């Protein structure tokens, strides 16, 4: 779910411009929803554009935004060739995780027949049905199942019953948003009201760029309950509402982080919070494939860069230290503490997997992981003397959310694992460290895994930094980091392999990946990439639990691949490829360069470098980023936009 | 793999009677797999036995019992109407480990080509290369390549080299054990020793049954290290002994059985049993709750279909003597003298493999819930893996069926070393996990002769709830909900009745999966567990690729596999989740996905909106684990029985 709209304020653009930015910034958004698209700008074709601001327009149609862009042109009613000196567009992309993705269904939605008020919204609203029967008896017909409807359909209500004249747009949506419960990001849009947008939140992100050649009044605007935004001696300004900041940062760099229950409103070209302004520290490079034909693949390859960053101005490896300034001021009292929780979904939970062994050895205290959503079913017993750690690329996952707050109820120490500057779990967090892997575009999580990895290894590094038994460990590991940007390279060298194998697999259905120890969380991580782009039927087994039952499963026909590395469950992993092959399998086997042994009663082998023993997980992991990727690529399916699901889970 | 052998002394028995009992004590054991077996007695037609008493005869052969037995009245010169006063029978199935099936590499493994000693063996010696090289070089001809071959062969080599003519079996076998490695059950005869027996274990069960019309002169063996020191009847000499390497083999002869441990070398001399060892204690005899009946299909085709079917009545056998719905309370005996300890540490650890595992997961809220204390629930080859840390007021538990595997027990020994409370759950009476915790529970949920967990997964649930039962006795807040528990377990045996009663709506969906290569099974919170075990039943007896997913974690990835190809399976009771699960199931139906809902029987909003839909009846929430499990028991059976499958047959080891 993403939101978008462009108002230009005193700067012409034909009717061909603003519909070319507002596609241009949902395909910004689209990775955040990409099952229906759409569109409200101004209609008529009357040459004074103020003869226009009456007559509003919908163009919204199913599928990804490139159905919207070739529904919008090709019309035979809309001329392209009208000035506007001002108007107000609206855009919006939808992730359809309930009913069908039909037009009716997408936003903006509608007030009426006529469309006197649209709105665009992200979230829920956990009483639109008490809404819903409140309007029907009123006077007021509904059309779509959706919760945003509810929304419309009542700031007309305001609108029909207003005290005064001349009621504000704000006052509108004050009285509107104080009738709405759950999270919500709204951006209104009213022919009463020509020009005027109002940028409310809850829960929700929404931000309001500014660019203008002219000097702005303030670089503050203060909110009510000299004030507010706008350029001085002249009015050309361009605003852009957005959900986030990747569809303003191509326009301006100069945005407006809203707060919970701030009702931003544009009016006249001037833009007042009623109840910042804050450069980005982002370039447009970061959100550009460059030469990959894919986000993913960017991001898998870009992983030796993505490491070296999480670990800037973090690690020094001529005296070994490490320093991770969000923890400085915490560090001492997260010792004194008594056992260690990692809560996140999905993958952001693997890396809690895939490091919980070495953060049992540096830090000695307990560490349990756990699945943000089974988390809260089971209400599970949290105290005053627990750290427990939120694990969130994006920071807006609902479900690691809800139990960051609900370890804050219960006086724990809160730790996050972000890598989204600003957002919910980072702020809420007593404290956390930003993994700095950049933004990740692609649906499926590459870097943020691998950087959320080391993260959590820098940290068990810090914990442990006044041991003097645990000195060399220490720094075995950190000699492991300083070679891991390199060995990253090496592994990416084998994709021609990788291709390879994955030709010889894209036509089965399932796959069974095996692996214990510190590569238990590599293959759930696998199997999960695997099932995300693929559709592929991989499952992640235990090697330790094949004995038990799983084993049955394999024979000559069944795909199985193993990882066996050069650490102390070598012998172990040996015996569950022996098993393997007893049943007739024919694995495909992740081993060490050197694992001669392995790689001679091996026909399919993968040989990855050496590494720490914590530390080869990063290594084993990609080789299963980049099958997924082939075996994608080879049946047919885009790598960026998997089916049935989006990017960010921020709704429960 | 199975071991049985049969000394009759002063209780006269033909030959045939003789060979009678260890057939039928091979059939008891059957059930574990094998590929040979064959038998070990006194040869030699002479009429009055002593005499025959420096002939023993083997026969031994590859195949099933019933072939062996065939083959046993296959002996023209053998005469089965010989009396013995005093004789020893041995016998086995084998599983092939050092050597191919073949009659050479059967047991009993003979010592030369006169057989004056031989050994039948469960388990490895691992170092029975270093022995095979030392023995050949003493000059000793090998003829299998079994490593048990090697234990028939080193025992004469210690008695060949004897510093008295008068030393006795048991120092002999001690000798033996020095040399050996690995793990090993086993039971020596020899002619030098006739009428004695030698029994010693390593890693390997071994018991010891005792049946006597006459008083025993004692329950309670007591060591004897390097007469009221060893048992035997008191008046009269007339005994029978039965040593096994499962108490299944016995139970119809006897339920007086000595447990062997660790390096103990029991030896029956003049009828007389003692227990020595080279390290007061003492081994007891003690009486086992089992039956014969309990061992057997019955009228089931099938002992999966049996215990499936009968998991009423084995609900009921665990809660026997522990519950009592009048005053609401619960009772564990083996809890009486640790409770109150338990209830002083501060975290709970459940650690188990497989199934067993899926337990803990079962009761995981529900122990949160009633103790409040952190509960943690671990793998057992990860938990070994990781070197879990484990502290003095940790309470370990560890759930376990045969009380037998390797990480499991190991992990007992972990966190024995760590001085953590240790507590068992277990269905095996004498089993290492069973002796080697400090207190446990015996689920009483009768032996588990299926290849897969059934009753014993239910009957774990049923004991790790009734557990968290007591934990929270003592407190006024929770005494409503301790109720509502109990009412619900008082019905629970006929709520399953109703669920089994639904067995033909599961055949129909048996055959809807028949031609299906994957099935999804999603749930969440309490029935987490259900989607686990269920995949995992499927996997291990249909052989299909079912897996288990977190509801709440498919529109993290595992969602896009939904379309309208992709078998589902969704658990939707009426608990707190209702509304998430009826989320999750709006969320498959918009990607094309057309699932089977196990729902609850008045659940008319889901029952109308889908088409298949198995319907449970309502439990309290903390119980409905139980039966919406059964369906996915019942759909494995069904499946496997749909494709020529035997339910009964292991396809892994
Ligand atoms: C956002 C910011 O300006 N970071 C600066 C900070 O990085 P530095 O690495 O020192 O700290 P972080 O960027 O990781 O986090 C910034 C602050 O937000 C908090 N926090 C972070 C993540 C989370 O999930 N929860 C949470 O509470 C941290 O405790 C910290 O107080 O010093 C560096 C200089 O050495 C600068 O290069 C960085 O620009
Ligand atoms: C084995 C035995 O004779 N149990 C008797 C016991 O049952 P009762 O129910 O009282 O106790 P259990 O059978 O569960 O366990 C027996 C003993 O073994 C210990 N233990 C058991 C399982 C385990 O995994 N770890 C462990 O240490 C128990 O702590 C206990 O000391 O009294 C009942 C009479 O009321 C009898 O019907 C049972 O025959
Ligand atoms: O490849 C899968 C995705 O990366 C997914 O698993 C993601 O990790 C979660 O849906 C939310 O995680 P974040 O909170 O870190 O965004
Ligand atoms: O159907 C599952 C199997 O029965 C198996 O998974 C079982 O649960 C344990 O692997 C055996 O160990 P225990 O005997 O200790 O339960
Ligand atoms: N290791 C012995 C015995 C195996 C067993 O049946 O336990 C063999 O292979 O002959
Ligand atoms: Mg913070
Ligand atoms: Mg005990």
């Amino acid at each position: 779910c993403g939101i978008f709209a462009y108002l230009n304020y005193h700067v012409p653009r034909t009717r061909r411009e603003i519909l070319e930015t507002l596609i241009k910034g949902l395909q910004r958004l689209e990775y955040r929803g990409y099952d229906s698209a759409g569109v409200g700008f101004d209609g008529g074709n009357d040459k004074d554009w103020e003869a226009n601001a009456c007559k509003i327009q919908l163009i919204k149609k199913k599928g990804k935004v490139k159905a919207l862009d070739e529904e919008v042109h090709k019309q035979q009613d809309m001329d392209l060739d009208i000035e506007f000196d001002v108007h107000l567009g609206i855009a919006h992309t939808r992730w359809a995780t309930h009913g069908e993705p039909s037009p009716v269904n997408s936003h903006p939605q509608r007030s009426d027949k006529n469309n006197e008020f649209i709105v665009i919204h992200n979230g829920i609203i956990t009483n639109y049905k008490d809404l819903k029967k409140f309007l029907e008896s009123k006077g007021y017909d509904f059309e779509s199942e959706t919760d945003t409807e509810t929304i419309a359909k009542l700031v007309k209500y305001m609108y029909d019953n207003r005290e005064s004249q001349d009621t504000s747009f704000t006052t509108l949506v004050e009285r509107v948003i104080q009738q709405l419960e759950g999270a919500f990001a709204l951006v209104f849009k009213s022919v009463h009201f020509p020009g005027q947008a109002v940028g409310t939140r809850r829960g929700s992100p929404l931000l309001i760029g500014v660019r203008s050649e002219h000097k702005l009044s303030t670089d503050h605007i203060p909110i009510l309950y000299t004030t507010c935004l706008f350029p001085v001696e002249e009015k050309a300004v361009e605003y852009y509402f957005a959900s986030d900041a990747s569809a303003v940062i191509e326009h301006t760099n100069r945005v407006i982080f809203l707060e919970d229950d701030d009702v931003a409103a544009v009016v006249d070209g001037r833009l007042s919070i009623h109840r910042a302004v804050q450069t980005l520290q982002m370039e447009l490079q970061q959100i550009m494939k460059g030469n990959f034909s894919s986000f993913m693949q960017k991001e898998i390859f870009e992983q030796p860069e993505s490491v070296v960053n999480t670990m800037r101005g973090r690690v020094n490896f001529d005296d070994y230290t490490v320093n991770l300034g969000g923890l400085k001021d915490h560090i001492k009292e997260i010792q004194r503490c008594r056992r260690l929780i990692l809560i996140a979904c999905g993958t952001s939970y693997h890396a809690g997997v895939a490091t919980r062994q070495v953060l049992e050895e540096l830090t000695e205290l307990p560490v349990m992981v756990e699945l943000a959503s089974d988390f809260l079913d089971r209400n599970t017993p949290v105290f005053r003397d627990d750290v427990c750690f939120f694990l969130s690329q994006s920071g807006e996952t609902a479900d690691t959310l809800m139990g960051l707050r609900y370890c804050k109820e219960r006086g724990a120490l809160t730790v996050g694992i972000t890598n989204t500057v600003g957002s919910s779990i980072s702020r809420e967090t007593d404290c956390g460290v930003h993994i700095n892997a950049g933004p990740e575009i692609g649906v499926a999580s590459t870097k943020a895994y691998t950087s959320q990895f080391v993260s959590l290894v820098m940290f068990a590094l810090m914990m442990c930094d006044d041991r003097i038994s645990m000195q060399e460990r220490r720094k075995e590991i950190m000699l492991g980091l300083k070679r891991l940007p390199d060995l990253i390279k090496e592994v990416l060298s084998m994709d021609d392999e990788i291709q390879k194998l994955a030709t010889e697999l894209y036509h089965q259905k399932s796959v069974l990946i095996m692996g214990r120890g510190y590569h238990y969380a590599t293959c759930l991580e696998g199997a999960l990439k695997i099932k995300e782009i693929t559709y592929m039927h991989s499952e992640g087994i235990l090697a330790g639990e094949l004995k038990h039952g799983p084993l049955a499963l394999v024979d000559k026909l069944m795909p199985v691949i193993m990882i066996i590395m050069r650490d102390h469950t070598y012998a172990k992993c040996q015996n569950a490829l022996q098993q393997v092959v007893a049943r007739q399998g024919r694995p495909v086997v992740i081993c060490d360069k050197e694992d001669t042994e392995t790689i001679k009663n091996t026909k399919r082998t993968i040989k990855v470098p050496h590494s720490v023993d914590c530390l080869q997980g990063i290594l084993s992991v990609i080789p299963l980023q980049l099958l997924a990727f082939h075996l994608a690529v080879l049946r047919g399916y885009d790598v960026d936009f998997p089916r049935n699901l989006a990017k960010s889970v921020t709704v429960e």
